[PDB]
């Protein structure tokens, strides 16, 4: 069939690296892109075409209990290892990263259908907010 | 509330570069990092979280008519400009990018519920295989 109608999830990837490099493509960019996996979404009426690519990356699972420190390597970012305590004051989960970074942490909190997270790491903050699907 | 159970998916995300570079992330991937927009799936019980983290990038639409040559710009690859040519070969969908680049293009079929995509550069091929969702 020509009828290529649909949403498409990518499941295998062969040699992505060398097409890239063949491209020149920075090789900073190449050890990124080598880990993505695709979601292609095509909608076709007759020889009319219009596709629509979204790349997705794992991110490691992260599982803590409130209370108990854990040990963290914070790969997905500056791939460092961390001891971690989380805590909660009133709603609000609060997290120090006790490693050789200084003031790093993060606290997590719900407002409304919002997710709130702010992230800590020396004199920088950086605020995240989340809307609940 | 201090449930944080859910699927939230980030509408905001203030100097993600100023912390990325507090931890002394490489510039190049703070350059895609600052680009993409998180999913994240907690599971709670009381304590006990299992925080799920998908990270995604948004991907430029290409729209085509098979048999008209449009103008590519391969933002997300090379950022080249290519002159692309679509055209059927039986059920097998074949692309020309025109431009720098030697024997450059794509070959993209149904087979079941798989979609295969063929792209070429020069002497190297890279296989993709996607499964109907």
């Amino acid at each position: 069939t020509r009828d290529q109608n649909g949403t498409w999830e990518m499941e295998s990837n062969e040699n992505f690296e060398g097409y890239m490099k063949a491209l020149d493509i920075d090789f900073h960019t190449r050890k990124i892109a080598v880990r993505l996996t695709q979601t292609k979404v095509i909608d076709q009426d007759g020889d009319n075409f219009k596709d629509k690519t979204t790349s997705t990356f794992r991110n490691y699972d992260v599982d803590f209990t409130v209370g108990v420190e854990f040990d963290e390597y914070t790969k997905s970012l500056d791939n460092r290892h961390v001891k971690a305590l989380v805590t909660w004051e009133g709603d609000v989960l609060v997290c120090v990263q006790k490693g050789e970074k200084e003031n790093r942490g993060w606290k997590k909190w719900i407002e409304g259908d919002k997710l709130y997270l702010e992230l800590t790491c020396g004199d920088q903050v950086c605020r995240q907010v989340f809307k609940k699907k």
